[PDB]
């Protein structure tokens, strides 16, 4: 990966050493960014709805993911289930189940740093698989996304700042998420998302993911072209928002 530090750096040496889940596939590859896109045809608000325990920040919500992602099924766009156990509290048995029990859309939210990672995303049945942009070398990224899609599943790739969304071209994304949150300061920043998103071309999928909790921001960038809108902590607290969210 490329050269880091704070806690990015911990979460990627431990990633590395992760070792893998090795089991066959048990569900079809069911596309996000595609159905997002039906969505939207559909005037539908396309939500990706998050199954995560803890924040990256540090403030656990314990609850089952199978009465969570069952509900969220009738309503989300997609289900993003955070798999990192130090700092996310999620694992990969937590996925196998959600994806055992749901049929919409699976994103794995993990810091992927080897192919073997898209192995264990695919063989789990995760739909697809989150790229960071701030997390690996162009290279890198080049590889794991034309990896990714040797299993059909179409890379999201994360964006932070106007340099992530230079490689992100740079690589021929075509899914992205434009983090409002700098992953190693934590802070959120909606003037430069919002610069961001006006940035990327009209024919890429594009995903607003920050501090989402009321429907006026979800309007707000649907106006600015925004395709999908991802809710975590708003939704692990409260998940039946969604259904306001979606109004
Ligand atoms: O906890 N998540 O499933 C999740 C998904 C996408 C994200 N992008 N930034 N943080 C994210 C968290």
């Amino acid at each position: 990966p490329r050269y880091l530090k704070g806690w990015l750096k911990d979460v990627v040496q431990l990633s590395l050493r992760r070792p893998s889940f090795r089991a066959s596939r048990q569900r079809p590859i069911i596309s996000l960014n595609e159905r997002i896109l039906e969505f939207n045809k559909r005037n539908i608000t396309a939500i990706i709805a998050a199954y995560r325990r803890k924040s990256p920040c540090g403030l656990d919500v314990e609850r089952d993911p199978i009465e969570y992602s069952k509900f969220m099924e009738r309503y989300a766009v997609g289900l993003a289930i955070a798999t990192e156990e130090k700092y996310f509290n999620g694992s990969y048995e937590t996925l196998r189940k959600i994806a055992s029990s749901v049929s919409i859309p699976i994103l794995m939210w993990d810091f992927i740093v080897k192919e073997s990672q898209i192995d264990d995303a695919y063989n789990l049945g995760a739909d697809t698989v989150a790229l960071i942009v701030k997390i690996l070398t162009e290279r890198e990224l080049e590889s794991l996304l034309e990896y990714a899609r040797s299993y059909g599943m179409e890379p999201y790739i994360v964006i932070n700042d106007e340099n992530d969304l230079d490689i992100a071209l740079r690589i021929g994304a075509r899914f992205i998420e434009i983090c409002s949150r700098d992953f190693e300061t934590l802070e959120i920043n909606k003037e430069n998302q919002r610069k961001l998103i006006s940035m990327i071309p009209s024919n890429v999928v594009k995903v607003a993911w920050g501090g989402i909790s009321e429907r006026n921001e979800i309007e707000e960038l649907r106006k600015l072209g925004v395709n999908a809108f991802g809710i975590g902590s708003s939704l692990m607290r409260n998940p039946e928002k969604i259904k306001e969210f979606i109004l």
